[PDB]
């Protein structure tokens, strides 16, 4: 292994254990960003000559899906070496490079981290495989049976006919929860837990400022249990948590555990000392029943997952995104007994057509500009740090031919040029192509033609993200959600605690409001205890009517919502 | 239609996919009363047999070569009375229709498979190669080594492990198994009876495997094969039956048979290092990698026939052929960028030849003009592109592109139900490449096509005439005579991008008037000194060689 001592590291920001929970997070892929050498795929010097974009869109933190040195089996999830970069993505010295310039702007940097398991390349594999009684024999689980663990379930139902595989070398069988050519990490060989903190080091030395951990659930494995969610998993990511606050103060874990919410909360870890396991969980969720919700024109499916979503700890903060399905595994969560919504996916036939396939944001809504604003405006105001995905601000479309996960991965266009300004290479070497229709294609929908008009998607986008980023009661306040006669509407109010030395719009409370139905109603809130406050909105700044002892009327168009800043009145 | 025992040497192919060609159901996918519906379109472009891919049930995880059940059509496309429809309407136009038949393996959903995993003791359990180890036929190689870590498999529900040459989920059938080799016949004859004219059979070479073999091309191979033709012969005379077998040609010509009773196994077989020669040809610019792999090709059994078409790759593993002892430009593939760059991935001709007019026309009058019986890709006769990203095999196989209208003309459906997108491109998108544009002007690729379709069907000697290359003072251009016995052609081709002259000894023709076949020009008469003939770059000419008053 290479040793961080040897490269330079990033410039470290001020320490600020709460940035996770004020950020907007941007999930961007190297190779789909920018190809600043003419190669026909996206580089990590492509991505830092893109920074004055992604700083003027006003986002706080890149997250970048894996990067490692794979042979790309299954889209750089399968990883063969972890303190390489692809080659086709530069090295070590550029990834260092593009994290002092995003620590200049003032923007950090999360990647993901497959810690379940490595690529059958991987030399750790190689070596256990060819030398089993070498230090790396035990690196992997190994049987002379497939029998072990029966009560696991195959993720990958329709592809592996088993979680064993029989390994040629060996002569013996191999774990793996995912492909067979992804062979599961020994957990219980504690030089396996050192050499896993080691890559975290690595990285961490470097500069990074956190880590999405990918397939955590499915470390261990134990007889009689279903491998999942097991208490020796939990205890490493402890270790994970530890070695992070005690050698790294004000950095990031973030968990992908693809279940339902009252399940996720145990990956933050033990509520009594705040929180020891991960800082972040994402709320897997929230998408499926706000198109459930907007699909029936019914505020419930959004009420009742967050009222049943149970508390987390104090240092903690669920991440959350518009999209129905887990990158890893292709999965939407649900849940058999818990989900009153259950059965009610596979009556929808756009739910049902989708089914297993990423799709972009425009194309889940029909390319319906009404209702992409109102799913981005929950976003970016319900509970939790969103994460937007490199190219929804756009309006980009997707290429579902190109597979499950490609669908969403095509270049970035920035310019109805050539290959959509992604590159100067010839079409035929991208290493995927753009969008080339009529709704979705680079010719209509790219960078440079929504940069001029103020009522582009683009920079109503920018302008949301500004708004947000000026009221911190959507990063860190309360959740009241105000009922209301109509069902049809969401309304809820936002607080901030409010301690020492503030006041001012910043902590003032919001109220937003939703219109689920695609025509327009009306809404009578009761708003009583703000009696006298006076609703600003916050993109015009209009004062509306002070708030009274009578019902507050609002009138919203189909699919539209409105902001306001609750501020207290004038003696 | 009436037997003629040697339609296949006159014939023109067509490979057309049943999905790609015309959904007249609106779901998105090409069906058989779709291509029955586009019929006058074949016809009129002047082919004489359609060839389709497996259009069998299947979970289509590799393209429909894994098959689940060879008695029903795969639900999308119509059923077996959609299929009859087809060929009776075909037939009435004088279109013959054949299809791939994969022999050597199944989907593991098929039926069999099934019950030979469930119930090993029950009559399918050894209809597939169980073994209880992973050691048996270790000489045998990985088809598919970057996929595949074995060519054996180990079941979950049976726990024994099987054979497989190509994916784990296509398990190879037990041909040692009598009851496998009845079934099989059963097989052809399900679709002979039904009116097909005749089949590809693929994977043949990999049917019997032996220990201190490689298990490829073993005698008991050769052996089934000779059944299926005595099946064919004695039960379907007038029916065809082609190998594909990805071999260098002196290894493909034990598919004819024994050369003894005229042919015993295979009517037909693939020549697939025409491409790849002529490709290289042009490349350097010499006649001489197309002059010796013909020189060098064995003859064949009088009443077979060689296929050809311009692909560099065999469909089923994307292999192209070589051979490190027999192949001279064996490494000289790899020093060539255009090559390099498309290892395993089929091409369309267009593309392959970046859209060099010129170029296409000359392979085209190739295909046209050398031994055999040529196979044009539906597509390649308008300059279709292809779309790489889509798979090593899906490239090729996006919709037809008939006209410039909403999903070229494919389809009703909306665009996202589409099997595969049509090409959006500037070069190759179907506002500007398609049928409807093409029909007009009589100088268009596809009117172009047509023409040499005409002319080809007028002389026989291109189908079954003898072959004599002329050599020449000029190594870049390839000039050679096809005659039969009253029908002789002189084909001239200049390999080379510049213009070129070529002196040639026609003395054995002298008095012979040469009368160029597209405007019936006739060009001074055959004497005793060498004839020049000049080419514009890349140009050929055909001439019919008449006899004097
Ligand atoms: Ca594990
Ligand atoms: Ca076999
Ligand atoms: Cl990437
Ligand atoms: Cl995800
Ligand atoms: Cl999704
Ligand atoms: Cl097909
Ligand atoms: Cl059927
Ligand atoms: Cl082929
Ligand atoms: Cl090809
Ligand atoms: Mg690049
Ligand atoms: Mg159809």
């Amino acid at each position: 292994h290479p040793n961080a001592e040897d490269f330079g590291h990033a410039r470290t920001l001020p320490t600020d254990t709460n940035w996770f929970k004020h950020a907007v997070f941007y999930e961007v892929l190297v190779r789909a960003f920018y190809d600043s050498n003419a190669d026909g795929i996206g580089d990590l010097r492509g991505l830092t000559e893109k920074l004055d974009y992604i700083k003027w869109l006003g986002v706080d933190c890149l997250w970048l899906p894996p990067f490692y040195d794979s042979p790309l089996r299954d889209g750089g999830y399968d990883i063969r070496d972890f303190y390489k970069v692809l080659p086709e993505f530069g090295t070590v010295d550029d990834f260092v490079t593009l994290l002092d310039a995003a620590h200049r702007r003032g923007i950090r940097i999360i990647t993901d981290l497959v810690m379940n398991h490595t690529s059958d390349q991987h030399e750790w594999f190689q070596e256990s495989r060819h030398n089993p009684d070498g230090p790396y024999g035990d690196f992997y689980v190994w049987s002379d049976t497939s029998d072990r663990y029966p009560d696991a379930r195959i993720i990958f139902v329709d592809t592996e006919e088993s979680n064993w595989t029989f390994d040629p070398v060996r002569r013996q069988f191999y774990w793996h929860r995912f492909f067979s050519h992804q062979p599961d990490l020994n957990y219980d060989n504690p030089a396996v837990q050192e050499a896993m903190l080691d890559v975290l080091r690595f990285w961490l030395d470097l500069g990074i400022d956190g880590f999405r951990l990918d397939a955590v659930p499915y470390l261990f494995e134990r007889e009689g249990t279903n491998c999942e969610n097991l208490p020796e998993t939990h205890a490493f990511l402890k270790r994970c948590r530890k070695a992070i606050d005690d050698e790294y103060p004000g950095r990031v874990l973030l968990a992908e555990a693809n279940q339902w919410p009252a399940d996720v909360v145990a990956y933050f870890g033990d509520p009594d000392t705040g929180g020891d396991e991960c800082h972040m969980a994402f709320h897997f969720p929230l998408m499926p029943r706000i198109f459930m919700a907007v699909r029936r024109e019914s505020r419930f499916p959004i009420s009742e997952i967050l009222a049943q979503t149970p508390p987390i700890p104090d240092t903690a903060q669920w991440g959350i995104f518009l999209r129905n399905h887990d990158e890893l595994t292709l999965e939407m969560v649900t849940d058999e007994e818990r989900d009153y919504m259950y059965a009610e996916y596979a009556k929808d036939p756009r739910m049902k057509a989708n089914v297993g396939i990423r799709r972009r944001l425009a194309p889940l809504l029909e390319n319906d500009r009404n209702q992409i604003e109102l799913f981005t405006a929950l976003l970016l105001s319900l509970p939790g740090s969103p994460v937007l995905y490199y190219g929804d601000e756009i309006g980009m479309g997707d290429i579902i031919w190109l597979g499950d996960r490609d669908s969403v991965r095509t270049p970035m266009q920035w310019t109805p040029d050539r290959n959509a300004g992604f590159s100067k290479a010839t079409p035929g070497r991208l290493y995927l192509p753009p969008n080339q229709d009529a709704v979705y294609g680079y010719h209509s929908v790219n960078v440079e033609a929504q940069l001029d008009s103020s009522s582009s998607l683009l920079n109503w986008t920018r302008n949301m993200l500004a708004v947000r980023s000026r009221h911190d009661a959507f990063a860190v306040g309360t959740f009241r959600e105000l009922g209301g006669s109509n069902p049809s509407v969401l309304a809820y109010i936002r607080e901030v605690t409010r301690q020492q030395g503030d006041g001012g719009a910043k902590t003032d409370a919001v109220l937003c409001v939703n219109n689920l139905s695609r025509f327009p109603q009306p809404i009578e809130l009761n708003l009583q205890q703000w009696a006298g406050y006076i609703p600003v909105e916050m993109t015009g700044y209009v004062e509306f009517p002070s708030i009274g002892q009578l019902p507050y009327l609002l009138t919203l168009p189909g699919h539209g919502f409105y902001w306001f800043q609750l501020r207290e009145p004038d003696p």
